[PDB]
């Protein structure tokens, strides 16, 4: 069902996150976290403190698609060095690691990026909530996942 995710997502915050390889975005599928550049990691932190959730919509640059999405669980911090494909580093959860074509999202626009669609965006910009949400409702669910365990954390 959908009920635990709309609970998750319940007043939450949401940014585009940009990865210039599917390499990056595998290795933050695995090991459970993220890295930014500075500016990006200062409203991260900051989000995370003003919000119950801060969701993470994952983009790889050429690929036509999002490839999932995150819950952040901690602001960063500075831990065993992660091998990316070139500041801190946030711990994340994922709700959805599968895939959503950006064909699927066309009637979702951005008020926060001029109204653009919301797969238009530089890394780190954030998505309004109704078109957050909506964007994350749309992804196929991920059986793999449960809930409850991401649930406990707010």
């Amino acid at each position: 069902g959908t009920s635990k995710l709309k609970y998750v997502l319940q007043d939450a915050r949401f940014f585009l996150i940009k990865s210039n390889n599917h390499e990056n975005v595998s290795l933050a599928k695995a090991k459970g976290v993220w890295s930014t550049l500075p500016v990006n990691e200062k409203k991260l932190n900051l989000a995370f403190r003003s919000a119950r959730s801060v969701i993470l919509i994952f983009s790889v640059r050429e690929s036509g698609k999002f490839q999932g999405f995150a819950r952040l669980s901690s602001e960063s911090h500075h831990g065993s060095p992660i091998h990316w494909v070139l500041g801190g580093v946030f711990k994340i959860d994922w709700i959805c690691r599968r895939e959503l074509p950006f064909t699927k999202s066309a009637h979702l626009t951005n008020p926060w990026n001029e109204h653009k669609p919301v797969k238009i965006g530089r890394d780190g910009q954030e998505i309004e909530l109704e078109c957050g949400t909506q964007l994350c409702l749309l992804f196929p669910p991920d059986e793999s996942i449960d809930l409850y365990q991401v649930i406990h954390k707010m």
